[PDB]
């Protein structure tokens, strides 16, 4: 009833496992359709084959930059950027899926998964989903990042698509 999508994660090519995310289209529909369409790839472009470029252990895993692969690109299904839809949902704990951005109303395609409650980001980043299964795979990816976010291994979304 809320869509579910999955990413299959690979570390330098070696399969790691699958993470599935429930997307709260009931509360943040524009934001959640944007992540759903990029996971299926149905508009022509999307997340398949891209990497997690910034992983800061004990905080969050960030990816979604499918154009420049380092945090300087990405785009939404609506344009380069779109507005912050609302701030109903908050960063209550691990598994929260929230949009990364560069300031007010600059959402594109980059997202991050919280591995901690990060209440200081409330009202600054739009929360739109959470880990349904595979939290242990997010924990395992977290072991490859560092204090400044550089990764030891290339963490890529080998495959991704919808499940519900």
């Amino acid at each position: 009833v809320n869509p579910t999508v999955f990413f299959d994660i690979a570390v330098d090519g070696e399969p790691l496992g699958r993470v599935s995310f429930e997307l709260f289209a009931d509360k943040v529909p524009k934001t959640a359709e944007n992540f759903r369409a990029l996971s299926t790839g149905e508009k022509g472009f999307g997340y398949k084959g891209s990497c997690f470029h910034r992983i800061i252990p004990g905080f969050m895993c960030q990816g979604g930059d499918f154009t420049r692969h380092n945090g300087t690109g990405g785009k939404s299904i609506y344009g380069e950027k779109f507005e912050d839809e609302n701030f109903i949902l908050k960063h209550t704990g691990p598994g929260i899926l929230s949009m990364a951005n560069a300031g007010p109303n600059t959402n594109g395609s980059q997202f991050f998964i919280c591995t901690a409650k990060t209440e200081w980001l409330d009202g600054k980043h739009v929360v739109f989903g959470k880990v349904k299964e595979g939290m242990n795979i997010v924990e395992a990816m977290e072991r490859f990042g560092s204090r400044n976010g550089k990764t030891s291994k290339k963490i890529t979304i080998a495959d991704c698509g919808q499940l519900e």
